[PDB]
């Protein structure tokens, strides 16, 4: 049971849907799914370490970079540490472990056991780890800051608890009886057909149609299909895959094997999701809950069980050109039965897998029998070193087949709690192309999210995200949520809970003061009042007294800077908001600084920048450093969400505005002169010069390869400290933004060139062709990012265009030149597009 059913409403309320309502099902796969997942929470609360968890110590045993050695020019490293205003500075080696620090520091003093926690942080520095890794401390120094820690004593694992748990040879067919609608469209007579598809990773197995009948609110066929497909030659995760044409109004999808190997048998109405007027949403096994609105179609079944000599020289050759291949370079016929035929050849290969399990006839028993037997023999597999690229790969559409997926999450398991961060909200939308709800993929986020409160964290947010924006999947997603907070334990349903209500809270309030100013550029007067007057109306006695901010889960915000709240100048109205931090134990004043924002889609945003710290780890691997600023942000739910502010930072557009503001010349000189300004010493201003030729040079590679480089000035923003930036991914060519200004601090204006330039092409290509050391990668993706975060998109010049980007199939001096002549194009043009966003205010 009772007061066990309070937790169940807390649970939905936490998730923002309720998975015990059965009343969008046509089975129980989601409730035993629930059931399934028990054992992989119990186990894995089961075995973790308590102390260690409620400290969740963010580590990495990457080595640290060259880049970072450098700015230690003495093989020791300083810590302050602190027990209220009493503090002492101690040199420590690099390779220090905590507890050993402790050691030095009880010595010192005096002439039971306590914890280093960062000062103003819910961080703390502990676990047998040289400090050289933890992240804070490579964060720190990568800054030029000096490190803060405060002496306390640890968290009771108390406060963790969990709570007491007690739970033939026919060939296939399938009555069309018909379809419904209530409100026809159009409504001018057309004519309207069903399409019946055998559908396995995006492969094709069967098709049939209908004859077609005119379109009106009741369409009845009563047809047999009798597909070509023999009832045991279908495999596990295919698909009935049943859509409707007069072209693509409609479409629904049937798993024909039952998470029970059962063949599917028996009536079913299914209710069809609408086409917006390829994409993820396409490929769900869930059916439109709108059951008032929505078209549907009545089907029936009833058909049970079921569950090397030596290679020539000239087609190895052929053999390794396509597997030595990009992920979207599609195979021949001629290609994929030469895959198959040298099928253990190709084992040997692990970049192979992609192209090789692709070409599997899965309309085959026989064959996927033999493709089996193949997975058996994985001694190179399971020894290859992690590619998370070719991993990710074995995880997009084009794959259903559960045991090839699986095998690709067996290398995940492998991976250290500081890359399922970098890579969780991938893996997480991976989740969409999973044929059952119960996968082993969804399985590995539920341990990991369990076991690191970090991961728990940020997997909370990104399922929670989906859930509320999307019916496609939020049935799955709801489920592996509820499998995690049941083992997260009460400490973290208490952070949740608060987290939860303050951003339904503070979203209440943004779609309000929208009402309030149509489009109307400026802001009235009024706004503002409401704004200030509603935030203390909330403050009040309503609001908590602090919470973990999302997109940083070690912040603790306390009450809101209501006198620097505000409304944004947008089209918009984004909230400016601010607030103290809640540790008193911090070392500023210095705010949290929130945005929040209705009318774009954030969980684009989420993604690009998710891109972006990927890239700052591919160029960790290579010594480099391009000071990439990819802000925090956190979709919330419809259209809205988050976003960290960036300290002392203001738009390229700005600083044009303040000398000029015109209606919009534009001019060279001014931002280098903004930087002066913002300098009190002209060598720090050197600095302000050497962050920007990094931070533009990243952005401009960067930017370039995801095709999202002409931008307007208004959308880059710099540091007072030399810190450039792109924001707002929401939204003649140029390739990206290599303004006349720009080049100024680089000591050219107009075709020539000078030291900081020399170097700013220098890092540049050397950016460029690194990532292309990561090609793969970026490609799956990418690609994968336009399935799972996009509008509609073409499955081949959509995606497409990266390959040309990254400058696939070549060698590295025709990429770097091609690179190259992408500056030149923005010095062609200089102020050219720039200049062009406001003209077309009519156009
Ligand atoms: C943060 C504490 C207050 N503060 C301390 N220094 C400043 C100077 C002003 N700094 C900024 O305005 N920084 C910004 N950072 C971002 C990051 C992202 C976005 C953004 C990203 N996407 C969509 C958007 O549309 C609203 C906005 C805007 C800003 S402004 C403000």
């Amino acid at each position: 049971s009772e007061e066990s059913q309070a937790f169940q409403r807390q649970l939905t309320a936490l998730i923002g849907y309720d998975v015990t309502d059965v009343s969008n099902v046509h089975d129980d796969e989601l409730e035993f799914t629930r059931r399934g997942l028990v054992t992989p929470r119990m186990a894995e609360v089961a075995s973790r370490d308590p102390k260690l968890y409620a400290m969740h110590p963010w580590v990495t045993s990457k080595p640290l970079p060259e880049y970072l050695w450098k700015k230690i020019a003495n093989n020791c490293i300083f810590i302050v540490i602190h027990r209220s205003t009493t503090s002492q500075t101690i040199k420590v080696s690099p390779d220090d472990t905590p507890g050993a620090i402790l050691q030095s520091f009880f010595t010192k003093m005096a002439k039971q056991d306590f914890v280093l926690r960062v000062c103003g942080r819910d961080e703390y520095l502990v676990g047998e780890t040289p400090i050289k890794n933890f992240q804070w401390v490579r964060h720190c120094l990568k800054n030029g800051e000096e490190i803060h820690v405060v002496l306390d004593t640890p968290p009771d694992p108390a406060l963790d608890e969990v709570r007491k748990e007690e739970w033939c040879d026919r060939k296939f067919r399938v009555k069309i009886r018909g379809i419904d609608i209530p409100v026809l469209p159009r409504n001018t007579d057309l004519t309207v057909f069903v399409e019946a598809n055998i559908q396995h990773g995006q492969q094709v197995l069967c098709q049939r149609r209908t004859s077609p009948k005119p379109f009106t609110e009741e369409v009845l066929w009563n047809v047999w299909l009798e597909f070509s497909i023999k009832i045991k030659d279908l495999p596990k995760g295919a698909l009935l895959n049943l859509q409707i044409y007069c072209r693509l109004l409609y479409y629904v999808n049937l798993l024909l094997i039952d998470h029970r190997f059962l063949l599917r048998r028996g009536e079913y109405v299914l209710h069809m999701w609408q086409i917006s007027g390829f994409n993820a949403d396409k490929l769900t096994s869930a059916t439109n809950p709108d059951k008032e609105n929505s078209m549907s179609i009545s089907i029936l079944l009833d058909n049970h069980p079921i569950a090397r000599a030596e290679m020539p020289n000239q087609l190895r050759k052929q053999l390794e050109a396509i597997i030595a291949t990009d992920p979207l370079n599609p195979l021949t016929a001629e290609d994929k039965e030469l895959l198959w035929h040298f099928r253990y050849e190709s084992l040997k290969h692990p970049k192979a897998y992609p192209k090789l399990f692709s070409s599997v006839k899965w309309g085959q028993q026989e064959i996927v029998a033999k493709t089996y037997q193949l997975l058996a023999r994985r001694e190179v597999w399971d020894q290859s070193a992690l590619d998370v690229g070719l991993t990710m790969q074995l995880l997009d559409c084009n794959f259903s087949d559960e045991n090839v997926r699986a095998i690709a999450v067996q290398k995940l398991e492998s991976l250290e709690d500081d890359d399922v961060l970098h890579y969780l909200l991938q893996l997480v939308q991976a989740v969409k192309f999973e044929p059952y709800h119960d996968s082993a993929l969804a399985r590995f986020l539920l341990k990991r999210g369990l076991r690191n409160k970090r991961i728990g964290h940020f997997l909370f947010w990104f399922l929670r995200s989906e859930i509320a924006q999307s019916r496609h999947y939020q049935q799955r997603f709801a489920v592996i949520l509820e499998a995690y907070l049941r083992g997260c334990g009460t400490a973290m349903l208490h952070d949740f809970t608060q987290q939860v209500q303050v951003i339904e809270m503070l979203q209440k309030v943004t779609l309000d003061i929208k009402s309030l100013s149509a489009e109307k550029y400026d802001v009235s007067s009024q706004v503002i009042s409401q704004l200030k007057q509603k935030l203390e109306n909330l403050q009040n006695s309503q609001l908590p007294e602090s919470f973990r901010v999302p997109y940083d889960p070690g912040l603790k915000a306390g009450a809101l800077a209501i006198e620097k709240c505000k409304v944004m100048a947008s089209k918009k109205k984004p909230l400016w908001l601010e607030f103290k931090c809640a540790d008193p134990t911090a070392l500023s004043n210095e705010t949290i600084g929130i945005i929040f924002k209705h009318g774009d889609d954030l969980r684009q945003d989420m993604l690009i920048l998710q891109i972006l710290r990927i890239m700052e780890s591919i160029w960790e691997t290579e010594s480099l450093d391009l000071c990439l600023l990819p802000y925090g942000c956190i979709s919330t739910g419809d259209k809205i969400g988050m976003i960290e502010i960036v300290k002392d930072a203001t738009t390229i557009a700005k600083i044009q505005q303040s000398t000029v503001g015109n209606t919009g010349a534009f001019k060279d000189e001014v931002l280098n002169h903004w930087l002066k300004e913002k300098s009190p010493t002209e060598e720090k201003f050197q600095a302000a010069v050497e962050r920007f030729v990094y931070s533009c040079a990243g952005y401009c590679v960067a930017t370039f390869v995801l095709g999202i480089g002409d931008r307007h000035n208004d959308n880059i923003m710099i540091t007072e400290t030399g810190n450039l930036f792109h924001i707002d991914f929401g939204h003649e060519r140029v390739p990206f933004v290599l303004t006349p200004d720009f080049l100024f601090v680089m000591g050219t204006s107009g075709k020539k060139t000078s030291p900081h330039f020399q170097k700013f092409q220098d890092i540049c290509v050397k950016a460029y062709l690194a990532l292309r050391h990561h090609t793969n990668l970026l490609i799956i993706l990418f690609s994968m990012m336009l399935m799972t975060g996009m509008p509609q998109l073409t499955s081949k010049e959509d995606i497409e265009y990266i390959r040309d980007a990254l400058t696939v199939g070549k060698n590295e001096e025709d990429a770097k030149k091609y690179f190259l002549d992408q500056i030149e194009v923005c010095r062609d043009k200089g102020w050219t597009v720039q200049f062009n966003w406001f003209l077309h205010l009519v156009l």
